[PDB]
């Protein structure tokens, strides 16, 4: 076991060394963060190194299609933006709705966004 460094809880929240990094913090290893046959990484040419994930890596809590029709942007709960989401690509648990996004990562969509993303779907969504 390298027991990893880097946590991830289920509502997204970020430890390092079991202190809470503030969402800029978060952001930044974010950016470097990979999923990788099922387990989590940050990858630099230097250092490579294992982070927890209790659910999933990020949790949504905003969306918006560019265009009508148009595939999603999401952002999440420590301010990263994805484009190019695909409805059509969700997948879901009994408990939870997560949509895939870059680097293997898959979004939780936070509870807060529910409603609003089922009311969201257009029949165009399966073509
Ligand atoms: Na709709």
């Amino acid at each position: 076991s390298e027991v990893p460094l880097f946590d991830i809880n289920a509502l997204g929240d970020w430890t390092y060394l079991g202190t809470s990094l503030p969402a800029k913090f978060a952001k930044l290893f974010a950016s470097i963060l990979h999923c990788i046959d099922d387990e989590y990484f940050l990858i630099t040419p230097v250092e490579k190194v294992r982070v927890q994930v209790e659910d999933a890596p990020l949790l949504i809590v905003d969306f918006e299609r560019a265009q009508p029709h148009s595939l999603l942007n999401v952002s999440t709960s420590i301010g990263t933006l994805h484009h190019n989401v695909d409805i059509k690509q969700m997948k879901l648990t009994d408990d939870s709705v997560y949509l895939p996004l870059e680097r293997g990562l898959w979004g939780k969509l936070g509870r807060a966004c529910y409603y609003n993303f089922v009311n969201e779907f257009n029949l165009s969504d399966l073509n």
